[PDB]
């Protein structure tokens, strides 16, 4: 919970936004500070926000993006891998696909797959 | 500045150190997050002074290079010295020999002099 790196098992690789740019994906590499996601539990229950530079990750159905606005579609939901403790799968409450990468871009799926795997960490 | 099971990541590269036992296997990791990169950062006998442990081994520095230890000898001690710049991040100095845990390609090694490799985040494991 808080200022967090959010970083992928499979390939070492974190998350980022880089609002200079307008430029969200994932970096494997040296650890920029465009890495550091505020990460908040939400209004609703068990779902949580996934945010940066006052815009909320969201998935619309179409693309993984960053939001200006506080909606539905910017709702995770964690989801436990009991053969990698430590590591979760982040969940889309509207749309339940899960957070996912492919290149250097985030997207979503609803399968089940071994690029899913994310471990939250503090930043400081 | 965390005590129990870690990673150990360097902020040049986001590489982990690892340490497999069966391998006999001691280095920095680019790749997929392997259990064998999950640490123990306890206390020492000293105080202001860690140990960081893996497989009932060591981590240590004997003046020539990193390598691990089955006891907890002095050379097993490492200070933690905050990065100015980089608030979350350390060097790890050992005592015995005054050098920062350091990497060079897959090898973990020590350099008495700071440089931009020596800047480590140790994060909770789970
Ligand atoms: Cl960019
Ligand atoms: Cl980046």
């Amino acid at each position: 919970i808080g200022k967090c790196y959010i970083q992928n098992r499979e390939n070492g690789g974190r998350a980022f936004y880089n609002l200079g740019r307008k430029d969200l994906g994932i970096f494997t590499g040296k650890m920029y500070d465009d890495q550091i996601w505020s990460f908040q539990k939400s209004d609703t229950p068990g779902y949580y926000t996934i945010g940066r530079e006052s815009k909320f990750l969201q998935y619309n159905g179409e693309q993984v993006i960053m939001s200006d606005i506080e909606q539905d579609t910017t709702l995770w939901s964690l989801e436990e891998v009991p053969e990698d403790k430590g590591f979760y799968r982040l969940l889309n409450k509207v749309h339940k696909a899960y957070l996912d990468y492919n290149g250097g871009d985030l997207v979503a799926n609803k399968h089940q797959t071994e690029s899913e795997k994310w471990i939250l960490f503090k930043a400081y």
